[PDB]
Protein backbone atom coordinates (compact mmCIF):
# COMPACT_ATOMS: atom_id res chain seq x y z
CA UNK A 1 0.00 0.00 0.00
CA UNK A 2 2.81 2.45 0.84
CA UNK A 3 5.49 1.29 3.32
CA UNK A 4 5.24 -2.51 3.31
CA UNK A 5 8.92 -3.14 4.29
CA UNK A 6 9.58 -0.81 7.24
CA UNK A 7 6.79 -0.28 9.76
CA UNK A 8 6.15 2.70 12.06
CA UNK A 9 7.99 0.89 14.87
CA UNK A 10 10.82 -1.00 13.16
CA UNK A 11 11.33 1.94 10.80
CA UNK A 12 12.16 3.96 13.92
CA UNK A 13 14.66 1.31 15.04
CA UNK A 14 16.77 1.69 11.89
CA UNK A 15 16.09 5.40 12.42
CA UNK A 16 17.27 5.50 16.06
CA UNK A 17 19.39 2.32 16.20
CA UNK A 18 21.22 3.31 12.99
CA UNK A 19 21.32 6.91 14.27
CA UNK A 20 24.41 8.33 16.01
CA UNK A 21 23.89 6.76 19.46
CA UNK A 22 20.29 5.48 19.59
CA UNK A 23 17.88 8.42 19.90
CA UNK A 24 15.82 10.41 17.35
CA UNK A 25 13.54 13.46 17.49
CA UNK A 26 10.10 13.63 15.87
CA UNK A 27 11.58 15.41 12.83
CA UNK A 28 14.73 13.27 13.26
CA UNK A 29 13.27 9.83 12.69
CA UNK A 30 11.79 11.35 9.55
CA UNK A 31 14.95 12.91 8.11
CA UNK A 32 16.54 9.55 8.98
CA UNK A 33 14.36 7.09 7.01
CA UNK A 34 14.13 9.36 3.93
CA UNK A 35 17.94 9.46 4.20
CA UNK A 36 18.45 5.72 3.59
CA UNK A 37 14.90 4.96 2.39
CA UNK A 38 14.29 6.02 -1.23
CA UNK A 39 10.53 5.79 -0.61
CA UNK A 40 10.07 8.69 1.84
CA UNK A 41 11.02 11.80 -0.17
CA UNK A 42 7.98 13.53 -1.71
CA UNK A 43 5.14 12.06 0.39
CA UNK A 44 4.64 12.25 4.18
CA UNK A 45 0.97 13.06 4.83
CA UNK A 46 0.46 9.98 7.04
CA UNK A 47 3.36 8.35 8.93
CA UNK A 48 4.26 11.89 10.04
CA UNK A 49 1.86 11.90 13.03
CA UNK A 50 2.06 8.09 13.05
CA UNK A 51 5.68 7.86 14.27
CA UNK A 52 4.86 10.25 17.13
CA UNK A 53 1.90 7.96 17.88
CA UNK A 54 4.00 4.83 17.23
CA UNK A 55 6.81 5.94 19.55
CA UNK A 56 4.09 5.72 22.23
CA UNK A 57 2.49 2.34 21.45
CA UNK A 58 5.84 0.84 20.36
CA UNK A 59 7.03 -1.44 23.19
CA UNK A 60 10.78 -1.20 22.45
CA UNK A 61 10.97 2.62 22.29
CA UNK A 62 11.40 5.32 24.94
CA UNK A 63 12.48 8.96 25.37
CA UNK A 64 16.10 10.08 25.97
CA UNK A 65 15.29 11.98 29.22
CA UNK A 66 14.22 10.30 32.48
CA UNK A 67 10.45 10.63 31.93
CA UNK A 68 9.42 14.30 31.73
CA UNK A 69 9.92 15.84 28.27
CA UNK A 70 12.79 18.37 28.30
CA UNK A 71 14.12 19.81 25.03
CA UNK A 72 17.51 21.58 24.93
CA UNK A 73 20.93 21.04 23.31
CA UNK A 74 19.94 17.38 22.81
CA UNK A 75 16.66 15.63 23.69
CA UNK A 76 14.76 13.12 21.51
CA UNK A 77 13.34 9.58 21.44
CA UNK A 78 15.40 6.40 21.95
CA UNK A 79 14.94 2.62 21.75
CA UNK A 80 15.34 0.24 24.72
CA UNK A 81 18.83 -1.19 25.25
CA UNK A 82 17.94 -4.82 26.06
CA UNK A 83 15.32 -4.58 23.30
CA UNK A 84 17.83 -3.43 20.68
CA UNK A 85 19.26 -6.84 19.73
CA UNK A 86 15.55 -7.77 19.61
CA UNK A 87 14.05 -4.77 17.76
CA UNK A 88 16.97 -4.33 15.39
CA UNK A 89 16.26 -7.95 14.43
CA UNK A 90 13.30 -6.53 12.51
CA UNK A 91 15.27 -3.37 11.66
CA UNK A 92 18.06 -5.34 9.94
CA UNK A 93 15.52 -7.40 7.97
CA UNK A 94 12.19 -6.59 6.27
CA UNK A 95 8.79 -6.89 7.98
CA UNK A 96 8.40 -10.52 9.10
CA UNK A 97 5.59 -12.04 11.20
CA UNK A 98 6.53 -15.75 11.26
CA UNK A 99 7.15 -15.74 15.03
CA UNK A 100 7.58 -12.35 16.75
CA UNK A 101 4.20 -11.35 18.23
Amino acid sequence: ESKPPYSYAQLIVQAISSAQDRQLTLSGIYAHITKHYPYYRTADKGWQNSIRHNLSLNRYFIKVPRSQEEPGKGSFWRIDPASEAKLVEQAFRKRRQRGVS
